[PDB]
């Protein structure tokens, strides 16, 4: 029992990513054109983009019921997929590598690179959720979800970090980084051990709440941050 | 009774748009190598994937009938959607920004964000009229779309605009952008008028014909005059 | 008879493909950083979003029974439709370019457009072979996905060439854009000649096969030419 655990961990990011939208707003109107007025744009549609997501799933439009297959731990039962979560990350996720690839002031050949990369993690684990025949395709998918992460890993870790040194924003870019690859690590982990996964927790509201706090901080928290940085480093910036 | 009505707004612009192609074909052929030419490039695919558009409404792959919820107009009824239209702008509506932004010499990153926040407007467009569980939903998604179409409005209304004065391309921008922001805005109000939203028109082959005659003057005239300038005027696009 | 025929054209791609990801990590770990360390990570993507496709063909994830429309050779009878192919391509052949693009150093403005035209043309692709309502709706999309393709076949063939020669990369360039327009025809012809087209082969494990085979000269031996090439003339290419 608890669709009410299931539906509040949905409105409250409704509300976060609302409230976000506002405070951003009210933080970037000054923003000299260029360079930082794109980054927050950026700022503005990871929120927009959350919100989506989250009325895609109160709404109902991108959830379903679906069963799990022999050898699972609910071989043969009925689970909630909150599919709608796994596809939208395919708009978010390469919002925010876009806000930290200008941030970095990367060579779009590198951020085309990694945001192709983002899009076939997201891709293919939407493809591991909603894989019904053999518990083994879920894995295998699963597993080619992580070598995309890899591939975006490495370019945070190495070559976007080359590209923040030469821009003047290296510090700032540092704290990002290491926020985001702690922060997107914790997908993966709640995806295996929740319902999808081992369900070694298996209530569908209990993971969504997991989802929902990661969220506020790697999108919600990281924006703000990453505003608040430029609006008061701008010369840095639009230079 | 309308099925001729829905029918011939449908067959009209596959003439139409393949019309367009040919005569771009034919003045374009000459165009210099370069800019110039990838300018031409996005002048044919903007009536290409109009035709691809039609071709899925008349042949019914991206056509349903969808049942109105409580509260709406035709709460209980069944009401053609051509949900094809909306899903097949997320591909020509960035076509038309790779145009201008190509005519305005943008920055790769200023025309990466415009097109994600285009898809933005275009997926929540989708999803508006898809969902049907609750009104509340139908019109907090469209609204979530014209966040999206403001971010796109602000960089046709400035950024993109300091971009072209320094391509040597103002004029032919100032008149391009006037248009396409007029008849874009077109798009959400007979979405509103019409079935989907208030239902004040609820003939859909009227609305029907309503987005016709908008494609009409936003893709192909609008196509049509961007194109005659750069052949008249390549030298300055290439430089 | 031939549930093993089709079978085996998919897992011997999926063991391919894993052993190309293999070999390319083991042949570009050293690479330099920036673009020939970018152009490794496309051709460990191009393999990574191949296994992709062909789990979910196994899984029968993207994979349903169609029926043919009047007229076609096969009217009225069940065809297995692998349109899970038709779908990924619209990763898998954007990286490609992107690799191609990365090796000939071209201007993100023409990189963006022939990715459009790419993706206009495996979107066609895919409706061409799930329209079911009518026989010339079938070959109308099949007649626009060409359209688009020759947009691609036009940048190969010219625009990007120039680019190669200015990156000095037109050598390696010249073969690997000979292999891809090759190759790339050989993909309608198969629809063309199989059962989504005119039938005259009506075996869809043949079918698989022949795709298959392109697979693996179109994505495997052409990223391992590429990725040699690149890591023993690293030089010319961080150049
Ligand atoms: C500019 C951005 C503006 C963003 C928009 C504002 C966001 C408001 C969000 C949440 C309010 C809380 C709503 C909570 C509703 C809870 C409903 C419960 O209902 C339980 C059950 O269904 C009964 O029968
Ligand atoms: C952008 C600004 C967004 C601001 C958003 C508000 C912030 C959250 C605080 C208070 C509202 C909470 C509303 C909670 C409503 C609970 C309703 C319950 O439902 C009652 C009953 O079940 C029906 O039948
Ligand atoms: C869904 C239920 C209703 C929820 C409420 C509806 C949302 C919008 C409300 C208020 C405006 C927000 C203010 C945003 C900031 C305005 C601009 C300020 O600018 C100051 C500037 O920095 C000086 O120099
Ligand atoms: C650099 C990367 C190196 C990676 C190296 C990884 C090597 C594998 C290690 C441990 C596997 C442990 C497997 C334990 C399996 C237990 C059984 C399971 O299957 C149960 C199923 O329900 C049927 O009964
Ligand atoms: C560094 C070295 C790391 C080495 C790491 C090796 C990891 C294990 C690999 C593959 C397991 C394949 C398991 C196949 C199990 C088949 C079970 C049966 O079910 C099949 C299913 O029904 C089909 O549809
Ligand atoms: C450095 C780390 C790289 C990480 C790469 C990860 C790739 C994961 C692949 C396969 C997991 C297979 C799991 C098979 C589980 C089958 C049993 C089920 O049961 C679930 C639960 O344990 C019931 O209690
Ligand atoms: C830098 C830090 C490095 C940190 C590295 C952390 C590595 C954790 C790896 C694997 C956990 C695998 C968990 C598998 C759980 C399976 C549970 C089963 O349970 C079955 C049930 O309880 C009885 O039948
Ligand atoms: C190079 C580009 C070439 C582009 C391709 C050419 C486009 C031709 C378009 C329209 C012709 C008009 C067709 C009108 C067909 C009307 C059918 C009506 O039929 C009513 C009813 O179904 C009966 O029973
Ligand atoms: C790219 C070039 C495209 C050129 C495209 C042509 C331009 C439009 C003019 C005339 C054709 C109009 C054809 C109208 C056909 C009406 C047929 C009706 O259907 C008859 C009957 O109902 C069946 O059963
Ligand atoms: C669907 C029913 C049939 C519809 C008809 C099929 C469509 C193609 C027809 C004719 C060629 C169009 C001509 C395009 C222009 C050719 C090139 C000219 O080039 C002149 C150049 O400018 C000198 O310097
Ligand atoms: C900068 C932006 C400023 C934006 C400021 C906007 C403030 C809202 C204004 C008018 C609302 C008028 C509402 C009239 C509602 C009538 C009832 C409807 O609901 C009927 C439904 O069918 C149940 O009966
Ligand atoms: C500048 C300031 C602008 C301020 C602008 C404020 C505009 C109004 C906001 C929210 C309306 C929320 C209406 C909620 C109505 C709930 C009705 C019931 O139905 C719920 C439905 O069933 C659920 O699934
Ligand atoms: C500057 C302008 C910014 C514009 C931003 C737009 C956001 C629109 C949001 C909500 C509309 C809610 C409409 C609710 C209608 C419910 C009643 C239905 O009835 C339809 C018709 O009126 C029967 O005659
Ligand atoms: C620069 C120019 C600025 C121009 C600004 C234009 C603003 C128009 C705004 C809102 C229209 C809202 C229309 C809502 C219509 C509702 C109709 C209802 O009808 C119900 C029925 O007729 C009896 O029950
Ligand atoms: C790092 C990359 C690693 C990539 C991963 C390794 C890929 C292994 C692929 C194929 C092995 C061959 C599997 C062949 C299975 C054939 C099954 C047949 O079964 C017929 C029928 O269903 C019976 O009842
Ligand atoms: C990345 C590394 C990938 C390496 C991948 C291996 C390379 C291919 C060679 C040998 C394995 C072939 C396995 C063939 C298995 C045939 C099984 C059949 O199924 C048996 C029976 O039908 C069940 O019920
Ligand atoms: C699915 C069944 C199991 C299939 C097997 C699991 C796949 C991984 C296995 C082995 C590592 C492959 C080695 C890749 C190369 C390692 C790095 C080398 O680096 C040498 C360097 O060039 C010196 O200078
Ligand atoms: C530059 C491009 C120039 C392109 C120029 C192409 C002109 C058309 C040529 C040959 C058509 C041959 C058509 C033969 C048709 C046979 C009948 C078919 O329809 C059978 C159907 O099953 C009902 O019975
Ligand atoms: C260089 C010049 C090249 C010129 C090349 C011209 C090629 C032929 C064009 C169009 C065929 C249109 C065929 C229409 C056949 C209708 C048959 C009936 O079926 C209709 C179907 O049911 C509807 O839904
Ligand atoms: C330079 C080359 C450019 C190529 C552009 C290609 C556009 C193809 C368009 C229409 C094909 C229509 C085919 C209609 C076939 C109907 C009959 C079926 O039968 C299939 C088979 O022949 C039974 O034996
Ligand atoms: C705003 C949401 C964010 C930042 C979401 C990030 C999601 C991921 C990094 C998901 C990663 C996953 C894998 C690497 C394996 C397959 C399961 C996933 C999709 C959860
Ligand atoms: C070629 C077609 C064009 C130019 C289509 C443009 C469409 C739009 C600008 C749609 C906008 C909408 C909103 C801003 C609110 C939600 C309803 C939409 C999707 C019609
Ligand atoms: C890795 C796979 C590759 C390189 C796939 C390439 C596929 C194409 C070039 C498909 C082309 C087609 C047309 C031009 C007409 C419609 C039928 C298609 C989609 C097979
Ligand atoms: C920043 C550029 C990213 C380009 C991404 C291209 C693919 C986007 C696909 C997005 C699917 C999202 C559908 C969302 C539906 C919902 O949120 O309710
Ligand atoms: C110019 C680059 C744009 C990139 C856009 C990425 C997402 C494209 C999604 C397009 C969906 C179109 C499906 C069309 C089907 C039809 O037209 O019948
Ligand atoms: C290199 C950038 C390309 C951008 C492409 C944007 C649109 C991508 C759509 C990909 C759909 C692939 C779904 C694959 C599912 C599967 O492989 O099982
Ligand atoms: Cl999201
Ligand atoms: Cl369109
Ligand atoms: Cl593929
Ligand atoms: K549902
Ligand atoms: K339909
Ligand atoms: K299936």
């Amino acid at each position: 029992r608890e669709n009410a655990l299931l539906s509040s961990s949905l409105w409250v990011n409704v509300a976060l990513a609302g409230i976000a939208i506002l405070v951003f707003v009210y933080m970037g109107r000054t923003i000299r054109p260029g360079r930082p007025r794109l980054i927050w744009g950026a700022t503005l549609m990871i929120p927009l983009v959350s919100i989506s997501s989250y009325l895609g799933l109160l709404s109902g439009l991108t959830v379903g019921m679906i069963e799990m297959p022999a050898g699972h731990a609910l071989a043969g039962e009925m689970v909630r997929s909150q599919w709608g979560r796994y596809l939208t990350w395919a708009l978010s996720t390469p919002m925010i590598l876009l806000a930290l690839g200008l941030l970095a002031d990367v060579d779009l050949g590198s951020l085309f690179t990694v945001i192709a990369a983002d899009i076939g993690m997201c891709v293919t684990g939407l493809a591991a959720a909603m894989t019904t025949s053999a518990l083994l395709f879920r894995w295998a998918f699963y597993a080619i979800s992580c070598a995309f992460f890899v591939v975006v890993l490495s370019a945070l870790v190495t070559d976007w970090a080359a590209s923040a040194s030469s821009a003047g924003t290296a510090e700032i870019f540092d704290t990002l980084r290491v926020l985001t690859v702690v922060l997107w690590l914790g997908y993966p982990i709640v995806w295996a051990v929740g319902v999808e996964g081992l369900a070694l927790v298996q209530s569908v509201g209990a993971t969504s709440w997991a989802y929902s706090v990661l969220d506020v901080f790697a999108k919600y928290v990281f924006a703000f941050i990453l505003l608040r940085w430029v609006a008061n480093n701008e010369r840095t910036v639009a230079v």
